């Protein structure tokens, strides 16, 4: 008699290698190229040619910086450490399993990214400061909340819908600020860190937003149009919820504007990987040209 | 705005951004940078050179080489996609969380690795019959499925235990047999493959073990003997496990006695990775030098 008895008594079925030679969705393959081929460690960017223009940003400039970063860096903690990893026992194939596990290392890197940035340009108060005010800012924790809520779940399209759009719309709706800061000449090196995270998030997104998309169209019509409801109720609240952090975040610099129009252009952006129309007529989303064009 | 209340009245306590500014073990850190550093892909390496040693190489010979990487191919599919990923809930920091996305990640490309090997070399019946022996093997599916009774239980320093004895003991002994034919100048680029598997699984096994070993120090003495009697029934279990394994790949072969002595000698040091002295006398762990140095 032994502890693992019951366990193996329970577990009749073989345990199975995954086996690259048979790939019933080549776009696992696909992705899994893309990711992997995309490695890159924020060491390669010499974040510390930032420290003359970052000591030159206003208060009001630096402070939107340290909040909106560690924001993001809360939003992919969670990604690589809850968000992506719950995404797996719901896979269809092994070769999106091992993709996820690539996803999930990739999101550390993600949130590590930040910490090397204020390492090199703020303050120790100032990182004190930003980590302590992510804990306790109502609408930064309540995002989080929501999406995980969904991650802790038992609905496996759920899931990939709320990782969709955490990557889509929260995350990012955060690129609006290195964006502006180096077209603006300031933080050029950071906004290449960005770059690189950018060209992530967006395969991301369109990976697991196909994903769902096969899983949805396996059921029927009226359970298609009960998980598209609910799609648009949770984008529509987390929207709601986004605005008034936008607000208290760029409101003293004067760009919420223009932000607030890229939210919109970003749900749009969440809802079309997951295969909907957008919630936004499009020319509500109008963000500024050099915003765009400095994604890449 | 409804479906998350209860969420967050069980969840109350904020949701963490990791921040590296501030390392509660300097291990984690040196651990992260290591493996990240130490980075790579199957396709880095010329496999193909090696079609024409293996097209040398005799039935039994390759027989060998698709089983035991086939079962090499079982144990990182489970450690990536399961194990790894079990070990992050039991966390003492944010930053071990992390080293564990990138070790799951990393299994993942060791997996993949084996089907490049298999890809390349082996001909599309020698890849099947592969793995469905590995699906119908009683040792392998029993030594799977022990380590799998233990990651999906509640004991978190019992799946510490069965990672390091599958790393360290289970997988680690799988290295002979590239060894081998490299020592004998057989599959040379093949083993440069394994070369960066075992740069990889030799800090795996030394991280999860000494993690392992600062949560058996924070236990009673009595706890202490009991988690130290459970490591050692486990250990001669799948030991024995693995004797019947070895006879059964390498009797044909004729490698058999010196591959028993690896499995000692890859036992002792689990159980050191884990603080504890060998099951073995040192002079029963005497593995052919030439293995050892190739090893390395
Ligand atoms: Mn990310
Ligand atoms: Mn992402
Ligand atoms: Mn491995
Ligand atoms: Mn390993």
């Amino acid at each position: 008699s032994n502890e693992y008895d019951e366990y193996i008594a329970n577990h009749t079925d073989p345990v199975k290698a995954i086996n690259w030679n048979v790939i019933p969705d080549e776009k696992d393959l696909e992705v899994w190229d893309r990711l992997t081929g995309n490695f890159w460690l924020p060491e390669k960017i010499p974040v510390s040619n930032d420290i003359q223009s970052w000591n030159k940003m206003t208060p009001q400039e630096q402070l939107a910086t340290m909040r909106v970063f560690t924001g993001l860096t809360l939003l992919d903690t969670i990604q690589g450490t809850v968000g992506a990893i719950s995404l797996l026992p719901d896979a269809e194939t092994m070769h999106e399993e091992a993709v996820y596990t690539n996803i999930a290392f990739m999101e550390s890197v993600h949130a590590k990214s930040y910490s090397n940035i204020f390492m090199t340009l703020a303050s120790t108060p100032q990182i004190n400061e930003a980590f302590r005010w992510s804990e306790e800012n109502e609408n930064l924790q309540r995002k989080a909340k929501i999406i995980m809520s969904y991650y802790n779940g038992d609905d496996p399209l759920k899931k990939k819908v709320a990782s969709t759009l955490l990557e889509s719309f929260l995350f990012y709706s955060g690129f609006y600020l290195p964006m502006y800061l180096s077209s603006r000449a300031k933080l050029t090196n950071t906004a290449d860190i960005i770059r690189l995270i950018i060209r992530d998030e967006s395969v991301h997104g369109y990976y697991i937003g196909y994903k769902y998309q096969q899983g949805v169209k396996k059921l029927s019509e009226a359970e298609q149009e009960e998980y598209k409801a609910y799609t648009f109720d949770l984008m529509y609240d987390l929207y709601e919820n986004e605005i008034e952090y936008t607000e208290d975040i760029y409101d003293d610099l004067g760009w919420t504007e223009d932000v607030k129009r890229f939210l919109r252009y970003n749900a749009n952006k969440a809802l079309n990987n997951l295969g909907y129309e957008g919630l936004f007529p499009t020319d509500e989303t109008k963000v500024s040209p050099a915003i765009l064009s400095s994604l890449s």
